[PDB]
């Protein structure tokens, strides 16, 4: 319901290595929550960043279906192959040190795969009085972000997740 | 135990006005968590900021007993008069927009009086799975910060509390 953990058996070190090499070639945009789109709409002219725009500017998360071709022969492409669901509008989502989100609701739930994190990173459900830490254990963590929530990174380094949108 | 709320019946508007005028004359130091000491040690040479130093540099919170003389004929002095306990090392503690603390423990518990806040500010107890919002209702909120905790401000404006240390 609120959360779930699905066994993916991703190796966290190889995932970390692959994300770091990718960000070297396609850097994150924005400052507090830094982002990089891993899926794009068909015929997107700005595929790496269109998906990172504010929700009031997003046609529909469902249009963001295309995994970038340059990922397919990387470890990230293998991650996509292992997903038990059809992802939409997947993004790298990075929290700067000491950064947090507003308390908000999203339109759909989402899956997280933690890339780099610490004990100082938590996801908080406001109305259900639940605090969750998403570990970089190579498994996939569902969070029903339609519920009122925030997330924060009280650590000294960036907290990097891959966040997959979902339909069904 | 973990928390309590004590009726002080402080007027939130007058508290806000008084804190704003004080910060005009004695500004907050630091950037992410901005602070101002309202108590000082006897014979302190830097009374407004000595109490804001890192805990590994603090002799003992118990030495910070002197409320600044210039507060006594302000509304803040009246707040001190209404406290049911003997405060030590009281500070204004301000969270910048989108800022959060590390997940940590303090040596003693503390009382909060919220000055300006929003729905995006929360205090989180990590091991007890409890999320708390401290409202600017003019009442005093005890938090046992010896327990593992953080606090965050996901709002667009600064979240300002007065935080009173305690012995007994
Ligand atoms: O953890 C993140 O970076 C995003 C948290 C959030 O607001 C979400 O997943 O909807
Ligand atoms: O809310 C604040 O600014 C301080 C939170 C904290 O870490 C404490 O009260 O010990
Ligand atoms: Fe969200
Ligand atoms: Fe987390
Ligand atoms: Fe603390
Ligand atoms: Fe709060
Ligand atoms: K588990
Ligand atoms: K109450």
């Amino acid at each position: 319901a609120l959360t779930s953990r699905t066994e993916l058996d991703i190796d966290p070190d190889k995932l970390r290595e692959s994300v770091v090499e990718l960000l070297e070639r396609h850097p994150l945009v924005f400052e507090g929550t830094r982002q990089l789109a891993l899926q794009h709409r068909p015929e997107a002219t700005d595929p790496w960043y269109e998906g990172c725009q504010r929700q009031s500017l997003i046609s529909s998360d469902s249009d963001f279906t295309e995994v970038h071709g340059e990922l397919r022969d990387t470890y990230l492409g293998e991650v996509f192959d292992r997903l038990p669901f059809k992802p939409i509008r997947t993004r790298i989502m990075a929290l700067d040190p000491k950064y947090c989100y507003s308390v908000h609701r999203d339109l759909t739930p989402r899956y997280h795969l933690a890339v780099t994190t610490s004990e100082h990173a938590r996801f908080v459900f406001i109305e259900h009085d639940k605090v969750l830490h998403i570990p970089a254990d190579g498994d996939l963590y569902y969070v029903d972000t339609r519920q009122l929530h925030s997330a924060f990174n009280g650590g000294d380094d960036m907290r990097i997740h891959i966040v997959f949108g979902t339909d069904g």
